[PDB]
This record gives C-alpha cells, structure tokens and sequence, in this order.
C-alpha cells in the first residue's frame, strides 16, 4: 500500500542558514527516499519541496537568519507517495547585522554638543540590541581608539562634552546578541555655532 506519514520532523541542529531535521520512517515496510516540506512560517503560499532525499536525516540550506520556517516531511515507496506528516516550527540562527545603519547624520546643537541619527540596517539578522556611535576629531585612528558612545536600541542621539570649532568624524554600527555590524563609511559634523 501507499506509506503512512512519516513520524512528525524533530529539528536536532541549526544554524543562522541551514536547518537540520530528523524522523522516523513512520512506516512498517521500508521507505524508498523521501521529501520535505519547506516554507517561511508566515507564508500563505504551498510549502517549497526537496525531492529524492534518501535518508532520516537531512539539513535543509541556504535559509535566512533569525527566520521563522516551517517544514514536513513526505514518504514515498513503489506504490507511489503517501500523505506530508504534522508540521513542525522552528527558527534559523542569528547573526551580526552584515551592513552598515543608513542615513547616518549629524547635526550641532550647541558649540559642545551634536545630535546623530540613522535608520536601521536592511541586514540585521537577528534583533538589533543597540548601537555604537563612533567619533573623534582624528579620523586616521583605529575606530577603536576612537570615543565610543553605547546605546539601546534606538534611531537618535546626543553627543555632548564635545570641543568647539572642530570637525568630528562619526561612524555607526548596529549590534545583535551575536556580535556587531558593519560600522557606516564616515560622516562630519562641526561643532559651529
């Protein structure tokens, strides 16, 4: 007869692009291969399908970061292909954001202070847990010997305690749990009243 579902996906590995699924066969006599099952959890649309999978096991690659998916898996014999088993969610791995916070600007408000701003990456690849605002008055340095100012996740700033009449180079980045982002190519803002 045509399979029985196979047992319900268990996720054993993951990664920030590949998921890794196991299952049991489900079935009293032996599988010829299998398919799974794949879509985004919130998509409306049928599931994506990898043919010809040959084992219990299987990791399904490239995925995005810190994405919802979901997947089943499929069971064909000589007869031909029986019904998808019960779905099971999962989510991808984060990274650190892979670009750089957009519309980085400044602006002075006093002589000592200026105000910075920017939009959030197109690339955070996870939850974006704040900011680092870089500056200095010599940009030649190493950003990390550069004045460093953390915040929360957030999009403005202010930057006090700053001497006037000078040009001061800003440089942004986004940070998640993983690690941080790409810091913004450079900005200037001087402190003119």
């Amino acid at each position: 007869a045509l399979p029985k579902p196979p047992g319900t996906p268990v996720v054993t590995e993951s990664t920030a692009t590949s998921i890794t699924l196991t299952w049991d066969s489900g079935n009293p006599e032996p599988v010829s291969y299998y398919i799974i099952q794949h879509k985004p959890k919130n998509s409306e649309e049928p599931y994506k399908e990898i043919d010809g999978i040959a084992t219990t096991r299987y990791s399904v690659a490239g995925l995005s970061p810190y994405s919802d998916y979901e997947f089943r898996v499929v069971a064909v014999n000589n007869i031909g292909r029986g019904p998808a088993s019960e779905p099971v969610l999962t989510q991808t791995s984060e990274q650190a954001p892979s670009s750089a916070p957009r519309d980085v600007q400044a602006r002075m408000l006093s002589s000592t202070t200026i105000l910075v701003q920017w939009k959030e990456p197109e690339e955070p690849n996870g939850q974006i847990q704040g900011y680092r605002v870089y500056y200095t008055m010599d940009p030649t340095q190493h950003v990390n010997n550069w004045m460093k100012h953390n915040v929360a996740d957030s999009q403005i700033t202010t930057i006090g305690n700053l001497v006037p009449q000078k040009t001061y180079s800003v440089k942004v980045l986004a940070f998640t749990s993983i690690g941080d982002g790409p810091l913004s190519s450079d900005i200037q803002v001087i402190t003119l009243e």
